[PDB]
C-alpha cells in the first residue's frame, strides 16, 4: 500500500534534537499516527490538497523540546515556515480551512458554521467514553459502556434524521464530518459494531465515510491499531512506533 | 443606576410564563444575571451596539421548555425572530461578531484568530478553580487552591509578555479580554485579589478592563454576588434573583 501522511516515519522521543525550521511553502505537522485528535488535522491538510510534512511524537517518551511546540505537550500541533505554532485539534483544523485555498470544508454562513460547532458539541463525550471502554476491566463495566455509546450515538442520529442529509453538515462531506470520523473509523477495531444497530442514518454515515477518497487514504490496518493499544495501556514507549 | 442588560428581569422558573416571539430585528438572549459564561455573549452584545432583549433563567429552578432551546439546559442561548438556537458561550461570540456590524472584536488575520482561541484554552482550568475555591471548607484546601490560581495566573502573564501588549489580542480591546473578564471581574468578592500580585500585566490588565466602557456598563454589586453566591451553593430557588 502507498504510504500516506507519515504512516512511516519513526517517532521522536527522550533525546532526539529539536527537528530544522520548516520549508517555505510548506506546513508542518506535529502528529501520531494511531491519534484521533491529530487525524482530524491529517484529514483536513489532505482534503484541502496541503504540501506538509509530518513528525511523529512518542507520546509515551515526550521529547522536553516538544512542549516549546505546545504547553500542553499533546499533539496535532502546526508551524509553519514564519515559525508560528497553532495547537488544539478544532482550531488547527479551522486556521488550515482559512488559510489556504482549495475545497471549502467549514461553511461561511454564520448560523451554519455556528451549527457545526454545536454538532462538535454533541459528540464531545464520545472520545473520554472510548476511553474509558479500553481501560476496562471488567465485563460489567464493559457491557455498561456499549449502553452509553449507543445513548451518545442517538444524539447524532437524532441529528441527522432532522437535516434530512447524509452527512452532518448537508449533501457533501464538511468540516464536521472529518473532526468526528476518527472515532467512528475505529468502531469495528473495538469491536463496538452492535453501538449503531439501532443509529440507521449514523451506519449509512459511516459506509459514506468509508468511500470518501480522502478518508480511505488515510486508513490503516486494525491489528496496528489493536497492537498499538495493548503498548499504549502499558505506558511503552514503543506504542507509537507499533508496525514499523 | 440604569440596567441596560437584563438587570431587572425576574428569572424564570417551573410554571413561570415562557417569553413571547422575538421581534424582527432583535435577539433573545437566554441568560442569568451572575452567570460568568452568559455574561461574555452579553459584553459582546453590548460592544457591539446590537438591539437585544435579556430573559433570565432560574437555574435552580429550570423550566422544562428551556431543554426545547439548549438540549444542554444551560445559559446563555440566543434566539433570533428566524427561530434559530445558539448555544456555547464561545460559539454564541463568535456568530454574534460574524452576524452583526460594528465594532469588530475577533481579528481577521487566520493566525491572530487562532491565538485568540489558543489563549481562550490556556484559560480553560480558571472556572473550575474558582468552583472548586467557593466550595472550599478547610485551610489547607484554601491555600493550595490559590497556589494553582497562582501558577494558571502565571501562564497567562507569560502571554503578555511575550506579545509586548496591554490585553490578550493587542493594544486594545477584543473578542478574547471579554471571554475571560467574568471571572477576574469578581476576583476581589472572593477575596482573591492577592493571586494576581506576582502577575503585574495581569494586574494593570484588570485595571485597564475596569476602564473599558462596556465592562463599567454591566457592573453590579459585589454584595449582591456574593449573596447570590451563598444562596446558589445551597441549591435555592431564590439565588438567581437576589437583590431583585
Amino acid at each position: 500500500s502507498n504510504a500516506m501522511s507519515g504512516e512511516s516515519a519513526r517517532s521522536l522521543g527522550k533525546g532526539s534534537a529539536p527537528p530544522g525550521p520548516v520549508p517555505e511553502g510548506s506546513i508542518r505537522i506535529y502528529s501520531m499516527r494511531f491519534c484521533p485528535f491529530a487525524e482530524r488535522t491529517r484529514l483536513v491538510l489532505k482534503a484541502k490538497g496541503i504540501r506538509h510534512e509530518v513528525i511523529n511524537i512518542n507520546l509515551k517518551n515526550k521529547p522536553e523540546w516538544f512542549f516549546k511546540k505546545n504547553p500542553f505537550g499533546l499533539v496535532p500541533v502546526l508551524e509553519n515556515s514564519q515559525g508560528q505554532l497553532i495547537y488544539e485539534s478544532a482550531i488547527t483544523c479551522e486556521y488550515l480551512d482559512e488559510a489556504y485555498p482549495g475545497k471549502k470544508l467549514l461553511p461561511d454562513d454564520p448560523y451554519e458554521k455556528a451549527c457545526q460547532k454545536m454538532i462538535l458539541e454533541l459528540f464531545s463525550k464520545v472520545p473520554s467514553l472510548v476511553g474509558s471502554f479500553i481501560r476496562s476491566q471488567n465485563k460489567e463495566d464493559y457491557a455498561g459502556l456499549k449502553e452509553e455509546f449507543r445513548k451518545e450515538f442517538t444524539k447524532l442520529e437524532e441529528v441527522l434524521t432532522n437535516k434530512k442529509t447524509t452527512f452532518f453538515g448537508g449533501n457533501s462531506i464538511s468540516m464536521i464530518d472529518y473532526l468526528i470520523w476518527p472515532w467512528f473509523e475505529r468502531l469495528e477495531a473495538m469491536k463496538l459494531n452492535e453501538c449503531v444497530d439501532h443509529t440507521p442514518k449514523l451506519k449509512l454515515w459511516m459506509a459514506a465515510m468509508k468511500e470518501d477518497p480522502t478518508v480511505s487514504a488515510l486508513l490503516t490496518s486494525e491489528k496496528d491499531w489493536q497492537g498499538f493499544l495493548e503498548l499504549y495501556l502499558q505506558n511503552s514507549p514503543e506504542a507509537c512506533d507499533y508496525g514499523l
